[PDB]
RNA sequence: UUUUUUUUUUUUUUUUUUUUUUUUUUCUCCUCUUUUUUUUUUUU
């Protein structure tokens, strides 16, 4: 049972990082997200999504020490 | 008015045999980063 559980659990990743192909996403209208936080780390603070469901820890601090700021 | 003679196609056939795919080289070798590892639950 435990197998399974990661069988669906990494068949449902596989499925999912397909629909993030190749397909160009730069024109076609599924680009852009939304996003909460629920927990802090010393380079990037812990992501979410509540319109698809996926999880990933991102960074601020890039290779190159250039942290980020907006215009 | 121009007679007579000058051989030709090698002889032979009534011999035994108890093996066996292939075949014969090439060295040691730096796997990058949020983690402990999540976990009940229900609809297949």
């Amino acid at each position: 049972n435990q197998a399974a559980q990661h069988s669906q659990k990494q068949s449902t990743e596989l499925f999912q990082c397909m629909y993030f192909k190749d397909k160009d996403p730069a024109t076609e209208e599924r680009c852009i997200s939304d996003g909460v936080i629920y927990s802090i780390r010393t380079n990037g603070v812990l992501l979410f999504i509540p319109r698809f469901g996926i999880k990933g820890a991102a960074y601020l601090k890039n290779k190159d020490g250039l942290v980020i700021s907006c215009g």
